[PDB]
């Protein structure tokens, strides 16, 4: 369950090596094994096309903000989806204007969809409840209304300790069913056993925070708070922190420090400036690591376990 | 002077091997050495970025029609142009709606340009006169208003035959200047020489026809008429001619036959269906060739001399 597949990792504009923003979320569930997409910069559909993922599995698309490097690319994807035989329904979630944009693009281009498409203009707060996980939007600091997304899968109820029960005399099968239900079923050995003393340790869910572009901000800490994996931009190095901050971006240290401040398992930085070359990106990594060793650099097509 | 650089050659949707439509026209002139772009499907700017062409030289963009596979990609290019330091002015020519599309995209995405941008809603007829060449729009048969573009460079006035003059006694230099002007300057050898009898054979210009998507149509022959190079779609093979024609497309034979009918030097087919693989595209080529041997298959990044 839960995989991140980076399609684009470049700030603002594409480069020979990194395409603009798009992050894929593979949700491997027993009955919810679908695909989710966070952002859609130009070329996203191309990027996808080169992977073996089934474009049909993708059912939801979450846009953080409407800047070209996170949005242009969506109209083409929608048309390509339809031109394939995909008919599985699709839902887009994003800030106001998202609907006007998509509609206009489709209108003028003489396009449609042969699959039901639902566009949802969102705002801060819970966005949806899978029944298995919930997504929550958090407002960030950026030139355009921009949301971060916290994806949390509800905690799994603690399961019965089969071994402990077997140890206690309860045989597998018959009264096993009942003890499962909760019944305080008594044993032929003259002894009552309350299944509630064996349904131990209810495993907590995995927590993921995919941020939208942002400079330091209040809500930032909430989104991050103890999440397993935190995806955060690191557009510029420390010496450019002011430049970054002025445009709604964060510096290497700012991201790492927030990681630390929020006690998150792993930090994945992206949206790196086209100004830095491969080595420059390793220098960015070092900056983050020397303030939070558990940081990694995303790359086009790089994968991550939540 | 005059080069075609194909950026995308795929019908409707991108593929692992061919991107959607975009054709580059390199105009190498003594004082007009700029770049021209015909169509802008998604990924066009990416495609460009991988070539050594100076994106700054590009000053004009011609859109045949507004279908996504010829249009999405334009907004991203404009933003990237501006994000570089490009300031050289840019002009877009295309059917109605082109302006509304570009503007809306830029508005919603919170973008601008730091270079003057001129959008021009066109219709049939001459589009511009370079002074060196003229571009003319021709209406075609397709689900959306779609124009073909004839680019003709005016004929070069015949130059003076230096040799013939030297043969006739006229020395290089002095009276050479005058004979150039037209003066019937007389020679010391007692003899008048009218420069008009030496300014021989006025070389005709090169003629290029970049078609937009189309099924057979009346105007098609005009656009094509004797042009040096004819770029025409060949979306489907002969056995699919009806399917093709029903959607505003042409079959292999239809394109070749029009080539022949119009007496054009070379035929370059593109906008091939993602349905055909490499071999299938060679089968498409054969079809064209057996009705007009001078046909070639465009490929992403393939170049052509007009
Ligand atoms: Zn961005
Ligand atoms: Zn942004
Ligand atoms: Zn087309
Ligand atoms: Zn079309």
């Amino acid at each position: 369950a839960m995989n991140l597949i980076f399609l684009g990792t470049s700030a603002g504009v594409p480069t020979r090596t990194r395409n603009v923003t798009a992050i894929l979320l593979n949700l491997q569930h027993p009955t919810q094994s679908g695909l989710w997409l966070f952002d859609c910069g130009e070329g996203t559909q191309h990027q996808l096309l080169h992977t073996a993922f089934n474009p049909g599995k993708l059912d939801k698309i979450f846009i953080s903000h409407l800047h070209g490097d996170h949005l242009f690319g969506l109209p083409g994807l929608l048309c390509s989806r339809s031109m394939s035989g995909i008919i599985q329904p699709l839902t887009i979630y994003g800030p106001q204007g998202i609907r006007e944009f998509v509609e206009t693009a489709l209108r003028i281009s003489g396009s449609w969809t042969d699959y039901p498409l639902e566009i949802v203009e969102i705002g801060a707060g819970e966005i949806l409840d899978d029944g298995l996980r919930k997504v929550t939007a958090y407002p960030l600091e950026h030139p355009l209304e921009c949301y971060g997304y916290r994806i949390e899968e509800h905690d799994a109820p603690g399961a019965l300790n089969a071994q402990a029960l077997k140890a206690a005399g309860v045989p597998p099968g018959p009264l096993f069913q009942e003890l499962k239900a909760g019944k305080t079923i008594t044993l032929e050995d003259g002894r009552q056993i309350n299944g509630a003393d064996y349904l131990a340790a209810p495993v907590p869910g995995k927590a993921l925070a995919i941020f939208g572009d942002t400079g330091p901000c209040d809500a930032a800490l909430d989104l991050a708070k103890g999440v397993d994996v935190m995806v955060h931009e690191a557009t510029l190095d420390i010496t450019m922190e002011a430049k970054a901050n002025s445009r709604g971006h964060s510096s290497t240290r700012q991201a790492a420090t927030l990681a630390r401040e929020a006690g998150v398992g792993k930090l994945i930085i992206t949206h790196v400036s086209s100004r830095y070359d491969d080595k420059g990106c390793q220098h960015l990594l070092r900056e983050c690591r020397s303030i939070f060793p558990a940081t990694e650099l995303a790359n086009d097509f790089t994968v991550f376990n939540v």
